[PDB]
């Protein structure tokens, strides 16, 4: 049973309600960071930064941010210190997000998939374990060090 | 004509060389940030941080980071101040990245597409204009203010 913080604007609102319902029925614990109602003009960043911030402050938790394409949403979540948000557009990329990138969050576009395709992406995200492989941890540590100092590391040749 | 900064690890190296050749033949000026040769054990972060840094500091330029899925790469590019890197997995998401998110960069997974599909994603990226619409600019500005102060903007209600 995984804890999952969810964020969404209007474009990903309806899909977010289906995912919250799906996560409850599969033994997980969804927490809604907003939007709590449909509002056609609302802005995605605040909801994505809310979910990503709360995910980082609650180790072991995961996160899902929803928009039209999911791309503005993953960009916003990646600005949060300590957060790593992949865009999942398939079962494979959702699983590789966990296995290789140790991503605590994923973006998904509600306008890009059917309900059944989006829920299969969510399943792979919340069940695929992080591999802990040496090369993957090494890359995560290099990026985290850049996030600490904002001093770009030298390219290897 | 546009300067386009490209970064890639071993997983996106062979596709990066193909994209550099395609950009030369379509009137653009590709600049290789690395890797310059195939090294199977090299790490993506430094190449993506270099491409994203140089893109943001160069007005009118774009950038492309390549990997296996492209997700580790866009995550690294998104840690750079000012950068906005979408994950492009189709012609629609490459075009929407420009139109809606004003993304200076995109990540592409070399293992996820054929060569022909990936080059069509690049074509949509470098030819789709930034819409400059009010709501799109407002959301970019909310996120840039969060980058500056790290003050999470309040959720409506
Ligand atoms: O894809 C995104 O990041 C946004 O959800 C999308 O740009 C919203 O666009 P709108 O619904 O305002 O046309
Ligand atoms: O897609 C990525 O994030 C990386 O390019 C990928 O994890 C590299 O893994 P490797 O090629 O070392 O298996």
């Amino acid at each position: 049973g995984m804890r999952v913080y969810l964020g969404a604007d209007h474009a990903g609102y309806e899909l977010k309600q289906r995912i919250i319902e799906h996560l409850k029925q599969t033994g997980h614990e969804p927490i809604d960071c907003g939007a709590l109602r449909y509002d056609a003009d609302d802005d995605y960043p605040a909801f994505c930064i809310a979910a990503a911030t709360r995910t980082v402050a609650d180790p072991g938790s995961l996160g899902i941010v929803l928009g039209g394409s999911g791309n503005g949403e993953q960009i916003a979540a990646n600005k949060v210190p300590g957060a790593r948000c992949a865009l999942a557009w398939s079962v494979q990329t959702a699983a590789l997000a966990r296995e290789h990138n140790n991503a605590q969050l994923i973006g998904i576009g509600g306008r890009m998939h059917t309900v059944a395709e989006a829920l299969a992406i969510v399943d792979a995200f919340v069940t695929t374990p992080w591999s802990k492989a040496q090369r993957h941890q090494r890359r995560i540590d290099i990026l985290a060090e850049y996030e600490r100092t904002h001093e770009a590391p030298p390219v290897p040749g």
